[PDB]
């Protein structure tokens, strides 16, 4: 002894870790007497050999149970635990509507979402262009906007999954991402960390998806999914459209605008609608507050109708110190752009492909998003007005509105937005914003 | 950029890596901008996915190249740069011997040698048993040394082949030793940076050797010879036998005295002369001194007769700071230890099988070796007077002598020795102390 080479040597070789094995090498992850040269060993070892089902449910209960695991059973609530949580996108804004729009409807949401990574904008970037809203309340007061609210929108502290940290850190710089079961053990160590009843995934697929594939979007659905069942949390996971922008818009501000419209009923791309119903769907299924599709969809259209889930948001966005009268005035606190300009096709024809991997690093570029963690975000910058797949741009009809924070800044992201999408003389096939539902 | 991760995930999936990114990767290790765990994965895709003989060569040539590498052409010397490596052992003392003989016959040897690793002895720990011996010499007195003796035995400086001390201690921890790129990287990083024009490497096969079975042993020898011909050292390689201790002793003050009274004529241990020897024949050959194995034996055998390789000990030991009457007066050098006494079986019988790591270990618990780099020493303890295989013990005859440093330290000594050793009704049937010679 000490284990943490010997279980490296028994993975390297080919042959499943215990339960035990895998235990102690989260906890040495934790308490930092395993070295980063070993977490990248261990995380190629896995790289190379996967691991079975059992295995995979060892490692994502020993990084869940590495910090704190928030327990809502003492509240005594009268409704289910229950949240989502996405591979993240361009225009990925459900978070913002389905929060508000299940609580509504008898949820309760303690989502510990994330910011921006890569070429992907995140909900509490997002969040935190609403001044004053607080994505780090102590415990005792999270607990009470759930109790009060229903659903809150929080940062990860570091008390949850804290494994996590040291091991997604080391596989960002040693090619040890790209593994299916690693993925889905950080993804579940943070979700399960919440308490939940039931969790819904949103798989991307697409150009700005995660996974390269359908296949492996698949696959890796299909692992969160039996993953979170062999846990206790009813969980199933949509495989969705991530093959254009989501909603209309793209970046901080901007997309939560579209989500206080969206909730109003003064706007609500139908795609973003679909896809941001489908979701909420599953939450009120898997959570029991629903018997069916159409008795779920009811009860969700009804909140979205009557202005339930818009007053929920208020009262989240209020409880969580941002602005009290903010769904009434949101115009006076998100701040606008230097430059908001139109960008144009240099030619006439049908929006045929986007790179939406491009145009979210053009969302970083104009400094909507981090190339480093120390990068300060404009939380102005960004677009709107998305163009769609099969949509006819002309003079009358730009790819996109750019919100920039000076002229060369807009020129520059002008460019990048016209790079990104190609044109052809017909529209291209349509295709389903939800391709399946994977459940146990 | 930067590349390193990128190089990662390129040997991750497979592909061959270029020599610029070999050699980046390297720099990067020698000026500690790429992490530990960064270094880990590397290794471990190189342990799956192993190295071509271009990779391997670039390999070994970037880390040869990470630190200083010596020139001996300004000296004007009249005789061969050659040296001798072994993979370790115990009672592996040859050094100590076949570079005075080899100095005698006109070569020049500058040997940077080693500590002991794991269950093997160390020639720098051995010659540390001898009062005032200086393995550090300045640059420019080691260059004296060469010029006026033939030869020296010195450590590894900060300064060579730098980036293989990271690398080593990073493989050390993270299962990635076990490589034969990575070995032969290692091992010729340091020899090459010697700037030698020929090169002999003894690979041992048995239960005290480094690789795990003959074929691997071969296998290793084989990637060696290839990588230092490719080099333009003229190389080759020797599969020795390590089924037993090779000298008649293990320690550090025992085994000097053992290399002494070989040099004199005292006593040689017949299998420990074989091995010795036929290194000694390889680097005269390939160092142009002798034509033949014939010549090569005739010129060794000399030098050991006249006293010349005696002779050229004691001046080494005398420039090192060692005592100048040390072959004369060895005995009132070199340390002796507080009890010595014989360890006999528990039987009559033939010594059929002795398992020489364990034996090694012995040694180290007695305190003869290290567990951890800051262990100290007793120079005084290990093991003389070894049985051999076929060797009929009984109360006539012990398994050896055991020198320890007080009556408990004996104790837990013999229980050891007893342990290793396992005797028959019939002696075991002999075999070779030298399998095999692989050249280019």
């Amino acid at each position: 002894l000490f284990l943490a080479q010997e279980i490296i040597r028994k993975k390297r070789d080919g042959h499943a870790l215990s339960d035990e094995e895998i235990r102690f090498f989260i906890n040495g992850i934790r308490d930092n007497t395993i070295s980063e040269g070993q977490i990248a060993a261990l995380a190629m070892t896995i790289f190379f050999h996967d691991m079975t089902m059992p295995e995979r449910v060892s490692l994502t209960m020993a990084m869940r149970d590495s910090g704190t695991v928030l327990d809502w059973k003492s509240l005594h609530l009268n409704g289910p635990i229950v949240d989502k949580h996405s591979t993240g996108g361009v225009g990925d804004v459900t978070s913002l509507m389905l929060g508000p729009m299940v609580a509504a409807c008898g949820g309760y949401i303690p989502m510990i979402s994330g910011r921006g990574l890569g070429h992907t904008g995140g909900t509490l970037d997002k969040l935190e262009s609403i001044p004053g809203f607080d994505i780090f309340p102590d415990d005792n007061r999270f607990r009470e906007i759930i109790k009060d609210v229903g659903v809150a929108i929080i940062g990860q502290t570091s008390s949850l999954a804290p494994a996590d940290k040291r091991f997604y850190a080391t596989r960002d710089i040693t090619a040890t991402v790209d593994s299916i079961p690693l993925i889905t053990a950080s993804i579940l160590a943070k979700k399960l960390a919440e308490g939940l009843d039931a969790l819904v995934m949103d798989v991307k697929v697409g150009s700005g998806a995660f996974m390269p594939t359908y296949e492996l979007s698949e696959a890796l659905a299909e692992a969160i999914v039996g993953v979170a069942n062999g846990a206790g949390v009813r969980t199933t996971a949509l495989l969705t459209d991530m093959n254009q922008v989501l909603a209309s818009s793209a970046g901080n501000a901007v997309e939560v605008r579209e989500a206080v419209q969206f909730l109003t009923g003064e706007y609500r791309n139908p795609r973003l609608f679909d896809v941001t119903m489908a979701l909420c769907v599953e939450m009120l299924i898997s959570g029991k507050l629903a018997k069916d599709d159409a008795e779920a969809r009811a009860k969700l259209q009804a909140v979205l109708d009557n202005g339930k889930a818009a007053e929920v948001f208020g009262r989240m966005v209020a409880a969580q110190k941002g602005p009290t009268d903010f769904v009434e005035n949101y115009a006076k606190y998100l701040p606008t752009a230097m430059l908001t300009k139109a960008v144009y096709a240099d030619t006439e024809g049908f929006v045929s492909e986007m790179d939406t991997r491009a145009l979210g690093m053009a969302v970083v570029a104009m400094g909507g998003g981090r190339r480093q963690a120390s990068d300060t975000i404009d939380y102005s910058v960004g677009f709107t007005d998305m163009a769609r797949l099969g949509d006819q741009v002309d003079g009358q009809r730009p790819l996109a509105v750019i919100h920039a924070k000076d002229e060369n800044n807009w020129q520059e992201a002008a460019k990048a937005v016209k790079a990104a999408i190609k044109l052809a003389d017909k529209a291209p096939e349509s295709t389903p914003t939800v391709y399946r539902r994977i459940s146990e």
